[PDB]
């Protein structure tokens, strides 16, 4: 019998630490798909295969669009256009069975179909359209506020107006 | 009788707070180019022509090539592509006088010929190869450690293998 598993984001904004976010992954729905980001807070792999730690600590949010959601999670590019699971460069869509039906949800960004990696994004709004796109597992239960944050620092193309940085990251 | 002006960055590697560097800028050799730095150090003019604070607060160094030199300074884009002066978006090389002739020199980034805005460089190598090419306009005087803690971040392609910040930055 299994509990969800606890992370956390530290979180600066413009080199200010600004607080703390606190997830639920949803391993009783999506056990692969929370088991990657459970890894990737703790850091526990090790070294990727592109050479990299296997961790969020130091990331940012490349992509932020308010109204919408934040995006992180590319630590072997810090842009938008790297990042790497625990089980390769990329892994499946587990299942689409949780909707993005409202605020603070955790969700698989991707390129497209089954080419989930490390990079995932946080709703700030109910987004139903990506449901059966994007796999939804988990969800933000401390720290909202600083999500809406990190949200204020976004524009409608995506750039980011500043930089909000995962400082630290674990297992609770 | 004009002092050189100091400035400093607040550094953090990866998330961890690592020191600071001191620069100081050779305002009697290049007065509107060190005048610039200068500016962007402090914040003091607002908000620029793109609509963001004219500030290194918060940037990061978005190309890192060891035995080279560490590049950062784009506060508009975060990645290389943006910055903007205080005198506008670019402004002219101002004088070539000072050489890469030492590690710790502090230079301006460009995309070609009198295209100066915001992005910088520090060498930590000699680079007499960029003399005629890139406006030499301070020295590092304290914190060539965390520069070389910088630099050890980088690869030769000039991509990042960690995220290294201006949390602070600001006059002496």
């Amino acid at each position: 019998m299994l509990k969800r598993p606890k992370t956390f984001f530290d979180i600066s904004i413009r080199g200010d630490k600004v607080g703390k976010i606190v997830f639920e992954l949803f391993n009783d729905i999506v056990p692969k798909t929370a088991e990657n980001f459970r890894a990737l807070c703790t850091g526990e792999k090790g070294i990727g295969k592109s050479g990299m730690p296997l961790s969020y600590k130091g990331t940012m949010f490349h992509r932020i669009i308010p109204q919408f959601m934040i995006q992180g999670g590319d630590f072997t590019r810090f842009n938008g256009t790297g990042g790497e699971s625990i089980y390769g460069m990329k892994f499946d869509d587990e299942n689409f069975k949780v909707k993005h039906d409202k605020p603070g949800l955790l969700s698989m960004a991707n390129a497209g179909p089954n080419t989930n990696g490390s990079q995932f994004f946080i709703t700030t709004v109910e987004t139903p359209w990506l449901d059966g796109h994007h796999c939804v597992f988990g969800q933000v239960i401390e720290g909202m506020d600083i999500v809406k944050q990190i949200e204020s620092c976004g524009t409608e193309s995506g750039r980011p107006r500043a930089m909000c940085m995962v400082t630290d990251c674990g297992e609770m």
